[PDB]
């Protein structure tokens, strides 16, 4: 079928408002309609999410909170610390509004996943993974990764999670960390001191959801060739072990080369390669975004993953547009690996995934009801 | 005899309002003054920068436009992004007020080492060292070092500028990188795709003022020891051949283990050490803030390296304060190193500073 594409032209000025990202939603979408890729898309209007819809994750408290704040603005509310609310997550005007418009996008697409109108849907805007239920994390106050995950639990029985973000998606993988409905793989930076500090390959989740969650620590420096190697390892003992019926994708480009994060050193191209294997296994997969403070190579990624979606290739020069002068030097597509060393041993990576594939063993693939 | 420490209720609110680092500014000076260090050290109200004394480095017309921004907003100002604001540098109320509070009180620390009114002044809300004469950079508008040390130049013949940020103050390098009566050194994280992704070891400055800038591309993961060993080597010689009249120091705190940027691996007492062997050469010095995203591991190393500079030794227990409930779980003053990999090779870091060495001889 036509890809959905999740946008509104009030949507994009609304996540335009980000304090963090400024901007990178009209500059994703318009290098987008530059390559003319949306006209190959069925576009979508997101639907703003209701509380109860919000509420099928965050707590009541919480979500009225971020509304308080939401119209108040940046007072120091006494109460918005406990909530998450500072430094990552600033308390300013129409926090709550930026939360309802994203939750309300992931979930659109997911009933568009649901509803058979596409296998594919985007929400460039959505993956903002770090939210617990009841306090804003990672730059961002509400978590649409596990909603659209919860509104895909409608239909699906075995949801696979992959978060493909620089960072560990630990919000996602505690919220489903008792749960075996909802397999969570996390690809990401693990090194002490490095946000959010959680993600081991030891950590598999707990209870009855013990080996329903995959964690993948990686080092500073890794490039393209090793990191498919990995992703392309992982996910086939996973696909084999755990058969997902839909996938939830989440693709933060904080690990393209020119971040100024500067860990990993990825191109969109090794991320597209994942993409592709993920879209071969032909399920409902809901793509997200995510971090990427490289403005324009954020865009440039996206664009180019767009491309990917729709099995076509794309001219290397950066057509004009609105941010035509934010693509300097070299005004193209791609994107060069920066020149420092990779710190991944590879019999580190290899015993990692020993580890993972043993986890895995114990993975049974049951039905609702079972025993 | 007394340290000067830069400091007004006023000032310190005004800074808290920074986007990049809110609060920050109260956090510093209220574990300070929860050891009562503010006490052995003599309270200087910070003047504001005038366009006179601002101009002395940045232009007019750049000047001008942060007060149009300021006393406005982004209205999609087309001379904005030209002027480096937006993303690092938002381009918001009160900016101008911002810039002019901070290079004013660098200023004012900078006019108490003239007036012999002390041989150490503090004003840890500064440091900020990227701004170019013409343009907003790397989280700020203005560059306060370099309008620090341009003061000093009305009294000192030779101005050292150390920068053990972890970035490169290149804003400071390059506003002095012809001139040889301005010496700037800079420890910093050098990896390509890393802000700003200049000075590297062989970058020495131009014309009258080659060799007159010095460079330590560090990599990630360095801890107190070897970091001491190559500052303290650096240091060494670098104070011998260029025979300083005062000291410019930038003490900015993304070095520290447990800042977001996670790259180097120090605690403060490294960088005290460095600090110690510094003021061990008894001139007027000008010590400023800078880098610090772990904001209450950044008031837990000013305000150790501020008992540093008072000879003091401060009780290892966060005394109940403002931000008390925020230097959990252990409540300590002292901060324990990552367990991450130091990723400098031995060979590579002797090669640096035989490199240095050999840049040091030319200077006379
Ligand atoms: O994309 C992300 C990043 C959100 C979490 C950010 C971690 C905290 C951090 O990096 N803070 C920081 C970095 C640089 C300067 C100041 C603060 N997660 O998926
Ligand atoms: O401390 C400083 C300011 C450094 C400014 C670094 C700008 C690049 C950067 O780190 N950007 C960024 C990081 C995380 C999230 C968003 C932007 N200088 O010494
Ligand atoms: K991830
Ligand atoms: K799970
Ligand atoms: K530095
Ligand atoms: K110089
Ligand atoms: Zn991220
Ligand atoms: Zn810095």
């Amino acid at each position: 079928l036509v890809p959905v594409y999740i946008y509104s032209p009030e949507y994009v000025s609304m996540c335009d408002s980000l304090a963090k990202i400024p901007k990178r939603a009209s500059m994703v979408h318009s290098l987008i309609e530059a390559y003319a890729l949306h006209k190959q898309m069925r576009i979508v209007k997101p639907k703003v999410a209701s509380m109860e819809e919000m509420a099928t994750f965050h707590t009541d408290a919480y979500l009225q909170h971020l509304q308080k704040v939401s119209q108040e603005g940046d007072d120091d509310h006494p109460d918005s610390i406990e909530y998450g609310l500072g430094y990552d997550c600033p308390a300013t005007e129409g926090i709550f509004d930026y939360a309802a418009a994203i939750g309300g996008a992931t979930i659109t697409a997911a009933q568009c996943l649901i509803d058979g109108m596409c296998k594919v849907a985007i929400n460039w805007s959505g993956g903002w993974h770090h939210a617990k239920k009841d306090e804003a994390s990672g730059f961002f106050y509400l978590n649409d990764a596990v909603l659209g995950i919860l509104r895909l639990r409608r239909k699906f029985e075995r949801i696979l999670y992959v978060d493909l973000d620089l960072h560990h998606g630990d919000g996602v993988e505690d919220a489903f960390s008792f749960t075996s409905k909802v397999m969570t793989v996390s690809l990401h930076k693990f090194s002490p001191g490095f946000f959010p500090g959680t993600g081991d390959v030891s950590d598999v989740g707990l209870g009855k959801g013990r080996y329903y969650s995959v964690n993948v620590p990686i080092q500073d420096g890794i490039q393209d060739e090793k990191y498919y190697q990995i992703c392309e390892s992982v996910l086939k003992e996973v696909y084999q072990a755990f058969n997902p019926k839909a996938v939830v994708l989440q693709l933060g480009a904080d690990t393209i080369a020119g971040d100024p994060m500067c860990s990993f050193n990825m191109t969109p191209v090794g991320i597209g390669k994942c993409l592709k294997y993920i879209l071969q296994w032909q399920l409902a997969t809901l793509i997200l975004g995510g971090g990427g403070y490289n403005l324009a190579n954020t865009a440039r990624c996206w664009t180019y993953l767009t491309g990917v979606i729709l099995g076509k290739t794309l001219s290397s020069e950066i057509p004009d547009h609105e941010f035509f002068t934010a693509y300097g030097p070299d005004y193209v597509l791609e994107i060069t690996p920066s020149c420092r060393p990779d710190r991944n041993e590879p019999h580190r990576i290899q015993q990692i995934l020993n580890y993972i594939k043993g986890n895995l063993k114990h993975v049974v693939i049951e039905g609702r009801g079972s025993h």
